């Protein structure tokens, strides 16, 4: 039997799914959620070695150990100790498609592990062991004897080991498979791995026990009284003095307690379940659990004798909460939730895909801190303590079934197919048997990119009519099927309609008035995070606001999926796709992250935070309105902040508490602002405080800002009269302007400033000169490869127009001495296979204060493809340690992305303005700059700004961040126009109309001056 | 103030190059003490005759967003026709300009002229990259009107009949243009993306006598 090659045998002799067990023996140990004897870890060393098939397992591995096996740590994916390589890809199956078989050569995994059994587990009750994930499948053998099978990777299999085990010195052998017929259920995008890389346990059960247990709570109209409805199901030999208790504690009193026999009420004409009981509680005014507030209550249900002898106890934090959708819009206890969600994979750096409990905290504290309240389980059930978590700190949780055939042509070819009916519902119906208790569980879904099948519509029926408490969700075949209660589609775009045949993508404001839809709009997936992105976020955030039936999204996703490798000194470099001798891969598409795989944010993690507030802001005369959008919650820790400042210096400041009811409005009076004198602009700043620490933050966090321009005076005073007069040194090669110490050259044969000079100090290294090109980010190339060109991503319309290989063509230099300054005019034409791209018409102004004023006149093309920027830019030979700068900061921002950004006087190392994407791009431009200084110089305007020591060549030229040196001198892009960096998905073209640069006719002018 | 406001010179200068000569000059417009907009030019005038008019002008953020930014002059010439290369052949603004074509039109003068009952600015046709009035010619890429009525005799006519024809022919060219609002006709109705707020604009025209 090849059971791994048939999608009929899923497993053998696997125990029932059911919720987490402890088999706790003492009510209070259940109660306050303690460590149990009856819950023993497995996980620690065992012995492992590798094969390149089953085939290859020599038949001695179960009867004693393999000398040749090493010692290795589980859980761990073997793909990360060395034994083969990690596979990244998308969507082309890691496999040949030829369901249901796998290749024959199946690398095949051998776990063995030697280990203690006490007398008192095997005298009398139940031993089972747990393996809480296994990818893909497995064979289990116990002291020889073989125990059954199991698949579905991200689901715990359990088998009853009682007859197996003999006291004291056992051995496992447990034979991994890294292919089976799951693996056609299993194609997320993200590494392929494999092993045992989820928790392994025993745990004992007396032979009488709780066999599954299911918590409900139903509402009246307001959510003042609540009734707790507990089922209790048993294995064993049933007894007329067995009885069962669920006693609810909130903390330490106890607010509810129900006991009875055993013996449910009548079902239907046979009678009804006697080895079940449901034990119904009232609560008078429950403390309702929401991602705002996440009361939580204890149940403790406790099998026992008449007598009072207790058997066993169990338990689960409860939630109270109610998810219903109703007249088109989802509500949590009556309330219509608003969304701030993101997709979050299960990925470490260094450990591949097994998960621990500081990483989960060192994520959902980032979320809880960026304004995040909802994740979704892309694209598979998480690690059973996620849930735990979620439940604890308050995080909208979407289950997801582990099934994703993306692969498949159609994408439905499995899941229309009955005979793969069954896979499929194991992989929901145990995701519900195990889930279904946790609050933070709001909304099942039937998996991810495995088209449209009845197997879908029996399924989430399946759902429906086990648990009616959550609405579910499916992507597949179109987002708006008849198996989902929410249109949930993937990168829909706000106002852009994209009318694919058969499966469209509509804009989401159209999609929830077309004939007949009525359910509410909550994207599955939307902006792409993937490298320098998330252009064009402010437009979703400002939907959702003003429609009541779009009510969010997740974003895409949470973490780079970039794995550690190291180089020849012991240095460690994020890889990706293909860096493993994977192939076929899909090179960077792993890395989508709005954090860095050590959780490092990206640039477009603070723009979330700040689209997702939870507090909105309107200015009228002098009166702030704050207004909460909070949902249960009143303002009971927050502060806020006011300021402002003229071209960076603090006027005014002011603290005031925050006092405002959930959904409210409060009214600030700003008290009578001193007018000041000299020119420039104001701009007031309000941000939001937290006084007090939280579960989630630290005391003084930050959770709300906004900026509004208040009064400006503009500059009416004449720079008084220069003392001296700039010299003009004609030459046919060059124009030289002289005064005092510095020099500036103007080489008159290419046409731009050649050299500068301070004393003797030469300031240039490579001249300065217009740029209309940038280093491509991710979302120009798309889905464009050397061996694929896509002609219509924008680095390949770029390409093609010779926007890289235009080369400037000099048409005018000429200088003229003025009153009391040196005027050069120059003008070029960018040009190829005979094409004019660009004119660029400048001049250059000196006056006897020392300050060149340069006046750039761009013209482009109607019929070329607009252009990355227009600029200017040059070497720098100086290297300063600082750069400090009047405009939007401090982290990086693009037209597009810079809602985030704040106008203010910045400080920063100059290592903080390069961005470290592992794919490097263009990146660290900063916007609306009125004032930049870098060591001895200074520029003047109205401008956007890169500056760092890798040229734009260089960025573009190179593959992984870590093979980037450090170029002589400081680099500096300076823009006058910048084309924005789309985002909505990262395969085709995705920046919005109004941040191409299509103008035709551009103008910008510069300041240059050394203070 | 902005009906009130008067210019104030900072600057005013005349420099002799090579091939031409360069004026350069500097206005704010001010109210109660508060500058509204400055207006810094320059002007070259070179052997073949042409005068290259740059215009760069500054509105501060805290005034309510202008109607225009141009110039205008009234002309002596009275020509009976009006060509130029530009959206038309019918009156044209920003927000309104769908329907007209780009294209060189001829159009007696009177057709520049949009005879509303209750007298308005009207005429505009946008895009326009060439201007001809008899003798004259603006080249560039902006907004005009011309007409024999003021923008002061039509914001202070109340019927189209009582208005007489000035002496001599007034030119509106702008730079930029305010749209002109529709949705109702009692509130602000000129969408953002149409109201002119940038805080800096620049236009550069040519004006030779060919
Ligand atoms: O980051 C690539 C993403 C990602 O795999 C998503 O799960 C999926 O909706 C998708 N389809 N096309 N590209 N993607
Ligand atoms: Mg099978
Ligand atoms: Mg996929
Ligand atoms: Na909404
Ligand atoms: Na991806």
């Amino acid at each position: 039997r090849r059971d791994w090659e048939n999608p009929g045998v899923t497993q053998l002799n696997r125990l029932a799914a059911h919720p987490p067990f402890a088999s706790w023996r003492n009510s209070e140990e259940a109660r306050t959620d303690r460590p149990s004897q009856q819950l023993r870890s497995l996980n620690g060393e065992w012995r492992f070695a590798w094969f390149p098939a089953p085939e290859a397992v020599p038949e001695s591995w179960l009867e004693c150990d393999l000398p040749e096996a090493d010692t290795v740590v589980v859980p761990s994916n073997w793909q990360m100790h060395g034994y083969d390589a990690p596979i990244y890809t998308n969507v082309t199956y890691p496999i040949t498609v030829n369901p249901p078989f796998v290749p024959t050569e199946n690398p095949t995994g051998c776990y063995s592990l030697t280990f203690n059994v006490d007398e008192s587990w095997l005298q009398e009750g139940q031993t089972r062991i747990i393996f809480d994930g296994v990818n893909s499948a497995f064979h289990l053998w116990c002291n020889g004897r073989w125990v059954g099978y199991g698949q579905d990777s991200r689901l715990p299999s359990e088998f009853d080991l009682s007859a197996f085990l003999r006291a004291g010195e056992n051995r496992l052998a447990v034979m991994v498979l890294r292919w089976s017929d799951g693996s056609y259920l299993e194609d997320q995008d993200m590494w392929r791995m494999s092993g045992i890389f989820r928790d392994v346990s025993l745990l004992h059960k007396p032979t009488t026990q709780i066999s599954d247990f299911h918590v409900a709570t139903r509402f009246n109209d307001d959510f003042s009284r609540a009734v707790l409805e507990a089922e209790v199901q048993m294995c064993g030999e049933l007894r007329d003095y067995l009885r069962v208790t669920v006693s609810l504690w909130q903390g330490e009193t106890q607010v509810a307690s129900g006991t009875a026999p055993f013996g449910g009420e009548i079902i239907d004409e046979r009678g009804g379940y006697a080895d079940r009981v449901t034990l119904r509680l009232n609560v008078e005014n429950p403390k309702l659990w929401s991602a705002e507030i996440p009361n939580l209550y204890r149940a403790v249900v406790e099998l026992h004798t008449a007598d009072g002898t207790l058997i066993e106890a169990e338990a689960c934090d409860v939630g109270f909460r109610e998810v219903r959708i109703e007249n088109g819009l989802l509500l949590l206890n009556g309330k219509p939730l608003l969304i701030r969600g993101v997709n979050r994979h299960e990925h470490h750096p260094l450990h591949g895909q097994v998960m621990d409990e500081q990483t989960m905290v060192q994520d959902i504290l980032l979320m809880k801190q960026n304004n995040f309240n909802a994740v979704r389980c892309s694209h598979y059930p998480n690690h059973p303590l996620w849930y735990t978590l979620c439940d604890r700190y308050g995080l909208y949780v979407v289950d997801e079934a582990n099934i994703e055939t993306h692969g498949m042509v159609p994408m439905n070819r499995l899941t229309d197919d009955p005979r793969w009916l069954p896979a499929m519902s194991e992989r929901v119906t145990r995701m519900v048997q195990r889930d279904r208790n946790h609050p933070s569980v709001i909304i099942w879904s039937l998996g991810s990119e495995s088209g449209h099948g009845a197997n879908h519509d029996a399924l989430y029926r399946w759902i429906k009519s086990v648990d009616p408490s959550r609405p579910v969700q499916y992507e597949g075949g179109g987002a708006d099927t008849t198996a989902t209660d929410i249109i949930c589609p993937m990168y829909a775009r706000v106002d852009e309609d994209q009318p694919f045949p058969a499966v469209p993508k509509w804009s989401i404001k159209k999609w929830l008035s077309l004939p007949g839809e009525t359910r509410p709009l909550i994207l599955c997936e939307y902006a792409h995070a993937m490298g320098n992105s998330l252009g064009g976020f402010a437009k979703y955030w400002q939907a959702f606001r003003q429609y009541p039936r779009l009510q969010g999204g997740f974003v895409w996703d949470w973490v780079d999926q970039s794995l550690i490798k190291y180089d020849e000194n012991g240095n460690p470099w994020s890889a990706y796709g293909g860096d493993f001798g994977d192939t076929p891969n899909d090179r960077q598409f792993c890395m989508n992250g709005l954090v860095f795989a050590d959780r490092t944010p990206h640039p477009a993690l603070t723009e979330a935070k700040h689209q997702q507030q939870f507090f909105q802001f309107r200015l009228s005369g002098q009166t702030i309105e704050v207004t909460s959008e909070y949902l249960f919650r009143h303002s009971d820790n927050e502060l806020l902040h006011w300021m402002v400042a003229l071209d960076g210096k603090p006027l005014a400041s002011g603290e005031v508490p925050l006092d405002v009811a959930p959904q409210g409005k409060q009214l600030i009076e700003l008290p009578e602002l001193p007018q000041p004198e000299s020119a420039g602009q104001l701009w007031l700043t309000v941000r939001v405080v937290q006084p007090n620490a939280t579960a989630w933050s630290e005391a003084g966090h930050i959770s709300a800002w906004q900026q509004w321009r208040l009064a400006e005076n503009l500059s009416v005073t004449l720079p008084a009269a220069s003392h001296a007069i700039p010299h003009l040194t004609t030459s046919e090669m060059d124009f030289c302007i002289e005064l005092g110490n510095k020099r500036w050259q103007f080489n008159r044969q290419s046409g731009f400033l050649s050299q500068m000079w301070i004393g003797d100090k030469k300031q240039l290294l490579t001249p300065l000169r217009d740029q209309f090109t940038r280093a491509p980010l991710d979302n120009d190339i798309g889905v464009s490869e050397a061996t694929r060109i896509d002609p219509n991503a924008w680095v390949e319309r770029w390409k093609a127009a010779g926007h890289y290989q235009a080369e400037a063509a000099l048409l005018q230099c000429t200088a003229d001495t003025l009153a009391d300054a040196v005027l050069i005019t120059t003008a070029h034409a960018w040009q190829h296979q005979g094409k004019t791209l660009f004119i660029s018409r400048k001049t250059y102004r000196i006056d006897g204060s020392g300050q060149m004023a340069i006046t750039v006149d761009v013209e482009v093309a109607s019929d070329t493809p607009h252009p990355a920027r227009i600029g200017l830019n040059c070497q720098l030979a100086q290297v300063a340690e600082r750069v400090n700068w009047l405009g939007l900061g401090p982290q990086e921002n693009y037209p597009d992305r810079l809602t985030a950004a704040c106008f203010d006087r910045w400080d920063l190392p100059l290592s903080d303005m390069y961005t470290p994407y592992v794919f490097p791009s263009e990146n660290g431009l900063r916007c609306g700059t009125r004032e930049l200084n870098y060591g001895p110089h200074q520029w003047r305007g109205d401008f956007q700004f890169n500056i760092s020591r890798y040229s734009q060549q260089q960025l573009m030229e190179t593959s992984h961040r870590h093979l980037l040196h450090a170029e002589e001198g400081t680099w500096l892009n300076i823009d006058g126009f910048h084309m924005g960096i789309g985002g909505d998905d990262s395969w085709s073209p995705s920046v919005s109309a109004e941040f191409q640069l299509s103008a035709g006719r551009y103008h910008y002018q510069l300041v240059w001056c050394q203070k």
